């Protein structure tokens, strides 16, 4: 494990995403609205499904080697998996705040698996220039994803109770700037041009997958917006 | 890239199916109907998808190669993650057009799931004689799902509107004759029998894709079933 | 095939899989009930998924050899292909039973969805204490699945009909006391501590599969609850 510089970023994560996962299990004990116990399940399996990716890149599990630029580079795929079913998970959380349309939702989903997925390829290539191929596509597909929250969801919120309507702004503002982060540290970065170190690299995605997912949720889980309108 | 002679139509079918993706997208923006939301999220995410699996193979990514017969065989393993998602993607629009309960839904999924991940099987396994059983219960899946479609769906249609129900029969009579041609083309190219070169092999699974894809959209978004009933 | 002493064990499991699924096939033939529907299909896709896992495991295809204690260690990993859709699947099954809500369902699918990736990744581990570790957080997903379905689900059933009450309550138990034994057979076979051969290990693992799938089919597809009431 210490064998590797970048551990004790990869420990930090661990911890906080198993602490954050904790809390809000038990925080969700006492809650019977079928409506908020939609937002804690969400909410409790992303920090979850995180904990066990961050502690399975820990052991050493999820790394392996990909050649390119005359190297042998170290690729943590474990990322792409967790962030595969963490961050449609996440979007959810905000489409169910809206009450958003089925159609929208899948749209949502959709355009968030290929981004993950074509990241993922884009990692694992061995043709350096191609890489940035497999950039371009999925950040063109976050553009979208990012297009949608704001000119269809937020015209939605407004039309909403009040409350829904300041928690949905304030968690659409934390995802657009957090979410737009992840293709520069990408790009910057070991997978990309390697501009920044690994052990740097890693300290970044710690910090905006933390916040991304406990902070996100501390937010969400702490509104009355999650409940029913009741007497 | 140019290294194999397939690769003209794989460059073809990439740009057919990014054109088609493109074009699914823009008629979209015009849409407020929130059944037809349903429609054109399903089909514009269809070869949205196989616009990724299609520039995965014509990059190489997306090809492995499977000793049988003595031989290293060149194997696009890509068209499997493909068809994963795109074929279920395919029989939900169908579904939701005839109104099909939730079990009847579940049951196509689930078999198509069986189908395609069978293929895989068969087209990775190493051992040649076995690959063809892979094939035939791959095929079962495919007659049970072709059975659904004419007898349980067609019957249901009837007694739906008449725009919904003619185009639910166009578009049924265009899937069952092209996805049977599927299997045929695996059993006599260089995934079974070997007779069909893998370029001929690739020009018939582009025509069969983008018609069963961008074709298949094209009828469908252009029909009035798609909008519920309004003043 | 042969060259293995657990053949005889896949052998069986595959036949006792295929038998099922037909019967189940056959029997939801003569089925209009639309809730009826859901549990079939639901209940005949169990058997069909592991029946084809069986296959692959007889003919080589889901073993691989993962090298710990020194040793290249025959590691069946399509058992694993298998449990991540049939187990969530019979989850459903319970729950639509006593009409959980949205909320209950995710949690559960999710736990369980952890419960097998972890198993799978603890199956697929070099370094031998680590196994341990990745078989304890499994084993603390199945706990939280085992305590909802008694301290979440069973309190649910007995404000429903008495038919549907005592279904789910017979279903529960059998699940409980089955699903219970695996971690077990994991730890003292030869994922695990290697205590049991593995051809003794295979045919635990069948009995318990056909027990927990077949047996838990036939329980419920001859109980009423699975229809509505009507008169
Ligand atoms: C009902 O709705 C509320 C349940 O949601 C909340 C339910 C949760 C979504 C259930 C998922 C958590 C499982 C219990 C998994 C247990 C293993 C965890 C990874 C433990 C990690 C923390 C600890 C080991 C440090
Ligand atoms: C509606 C939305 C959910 C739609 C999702 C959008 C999605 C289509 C976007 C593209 C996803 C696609 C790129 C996933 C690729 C997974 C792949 C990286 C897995 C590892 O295989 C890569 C190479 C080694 O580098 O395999 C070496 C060769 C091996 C022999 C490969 C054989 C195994 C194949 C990988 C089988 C295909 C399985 C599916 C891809 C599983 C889904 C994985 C997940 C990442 C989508
Ligand atoms: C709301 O419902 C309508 C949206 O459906 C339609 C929404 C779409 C389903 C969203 C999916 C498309 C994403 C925007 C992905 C962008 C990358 C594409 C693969 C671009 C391919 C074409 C071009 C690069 C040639
Ligand atoms: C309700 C419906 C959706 C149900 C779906 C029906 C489905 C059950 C039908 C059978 C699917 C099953 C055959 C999928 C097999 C995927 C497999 C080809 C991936 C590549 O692994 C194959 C070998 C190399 O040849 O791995 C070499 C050895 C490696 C060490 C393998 C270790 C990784 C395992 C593959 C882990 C299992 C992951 C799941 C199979 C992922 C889902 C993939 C998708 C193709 C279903
Ligand atoms: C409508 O709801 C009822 C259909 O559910 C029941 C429908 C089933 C869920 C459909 C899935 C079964 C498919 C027909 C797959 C066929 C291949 C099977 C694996 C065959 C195995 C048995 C035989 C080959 C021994
Ligand atoms: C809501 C719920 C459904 C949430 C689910 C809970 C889930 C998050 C729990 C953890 C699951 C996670 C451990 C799955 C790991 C799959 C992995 C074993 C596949 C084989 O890869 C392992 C190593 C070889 O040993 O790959 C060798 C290196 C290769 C180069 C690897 C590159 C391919 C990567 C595997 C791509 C990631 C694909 C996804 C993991 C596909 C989903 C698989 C399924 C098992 C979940
Ligand atoms: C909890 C984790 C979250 C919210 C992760 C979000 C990740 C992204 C938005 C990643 C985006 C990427 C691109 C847009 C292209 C470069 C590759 C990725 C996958 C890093
Ligand atoms: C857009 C792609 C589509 C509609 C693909 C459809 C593919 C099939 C119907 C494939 C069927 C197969 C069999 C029936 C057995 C042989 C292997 C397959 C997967 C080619
Ligand atoms: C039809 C198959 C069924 C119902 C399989 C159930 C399997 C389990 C409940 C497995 C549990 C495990 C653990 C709790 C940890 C050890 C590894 C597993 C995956 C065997
Ligand atoms: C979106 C955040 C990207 C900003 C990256 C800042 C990195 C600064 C750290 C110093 C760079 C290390 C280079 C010398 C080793
Ligand atoms: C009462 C609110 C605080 C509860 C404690 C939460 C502990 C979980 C770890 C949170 C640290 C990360 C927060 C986002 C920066
Ligand atoms: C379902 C369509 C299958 C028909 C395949 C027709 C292929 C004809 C092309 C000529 C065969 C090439 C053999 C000589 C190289
Ligand atoms: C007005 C209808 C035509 C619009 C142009 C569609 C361009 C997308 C490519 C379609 C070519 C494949 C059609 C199926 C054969
Ligand atoms: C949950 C069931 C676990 C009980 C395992 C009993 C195995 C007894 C078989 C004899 C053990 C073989 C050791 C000598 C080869
Ligand atoms: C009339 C009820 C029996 C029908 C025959 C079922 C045959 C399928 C195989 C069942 C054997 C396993 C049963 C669970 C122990
Ligand atoms: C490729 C993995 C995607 C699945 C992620 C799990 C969350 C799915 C959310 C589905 C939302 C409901 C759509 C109607
Ligand atoms: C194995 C991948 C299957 C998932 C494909 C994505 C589409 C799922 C459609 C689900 C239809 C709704 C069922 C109720
Ligand atoms: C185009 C939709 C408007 C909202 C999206 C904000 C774009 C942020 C840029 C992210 C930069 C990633 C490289
Ligand atoms: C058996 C259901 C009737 C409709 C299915 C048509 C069967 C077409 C045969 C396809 C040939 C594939 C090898
Ligand atoms: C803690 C919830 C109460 C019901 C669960 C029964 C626990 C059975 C123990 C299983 C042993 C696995 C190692
Ligand atoms: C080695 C660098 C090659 C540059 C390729 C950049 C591709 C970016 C595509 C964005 C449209
Ligand atoms: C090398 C050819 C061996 C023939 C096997 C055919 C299997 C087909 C099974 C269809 C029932
Ligand atoms: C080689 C045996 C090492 C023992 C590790 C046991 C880990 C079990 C963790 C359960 C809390
Ligand atoms: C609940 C605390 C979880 C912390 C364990 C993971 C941290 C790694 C320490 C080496
Ligand atoms: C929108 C046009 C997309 C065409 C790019 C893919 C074609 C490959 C050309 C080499
Ligand atoms: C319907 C009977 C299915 C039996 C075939 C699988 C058994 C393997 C025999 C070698
Ligand atoms: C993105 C920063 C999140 C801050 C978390 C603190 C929330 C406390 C209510
Ligand atoms: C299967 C052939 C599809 C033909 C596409 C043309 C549709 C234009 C309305
Ligand atoms: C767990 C044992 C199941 C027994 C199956 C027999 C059911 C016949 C109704
Ligand atoms: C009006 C709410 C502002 C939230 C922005 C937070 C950016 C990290
Ligand atoms: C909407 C604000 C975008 C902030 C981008 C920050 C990227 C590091
Ligand atoms: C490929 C772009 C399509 C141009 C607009 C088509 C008419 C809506
Ligand atoms: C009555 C509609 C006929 C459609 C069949 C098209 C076959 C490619
Ligand atoms: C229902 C007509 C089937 C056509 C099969 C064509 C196979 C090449
Ligand atoms: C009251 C029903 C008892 C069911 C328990 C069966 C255990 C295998
Ligand atoms: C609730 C009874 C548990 C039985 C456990 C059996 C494990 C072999």
């Amino acid at each position: 494990i210490t064998g590797r510089p970048e551990w004790i970023w990869l420990a930090l994560g661990t911890a906080l995403m198993g602490l954050g996962t904790l809390y809000f299990l038990v925080k969700g004990m006492g809650v019977s609205d079928p409506d908020a116990k939609k937002f804690y399940a969400i909410t409790t399996l992303v920090p979850a499904i995180a904990f066990t990716m961050y502690l399975s890149m820990l052991l050493g599990y999820g790394l392996t080697m990909v050649p390119f630029g005359g190297e042998q580079n170290p690729i943590y795929w474990a990322r792409y998996a967790d962030w595969l079913f963490t961050t449609p998970l996440l979007l959810l959380d905000l489409a169910l705040l809206v009450d958003a349309d089925q159609g929208t939702i899948l749209a949502l989903v959709g355009a968030d698996g290929i981004m993950i997925g074509t990241g993922l390829v884009g990692a694992l290539t061995k043709v350096y220039s191609y890489r940035f191929v497999w950039w371009a596509i999925s950040t063109a597909a976050m553009l979208y994803i990012l297009y949608v929250l704001f000119f269809g969801f937020t015209s939605k919120a407004e039309s909403m109770r009040p409350e829904v309507a300041s928690t949905f702004k304030v968690l659409r503002n934390v995802t657009v700037v957090l979410w737009s982060a992840y293709p520069v540290v990408w790009l910057i970065g070991s997978e990309g041009a390697g501009i920044v170190p690994l052990n740097i690299e890693t300290l970044l995605f710690m910090v905006l997958d933390v916040s991304a997912k406990v902070g996100f949720g501390l937010i969400l889980l702490r509104s009355r917006a999650i409940f029913g309108e009741a007497e």
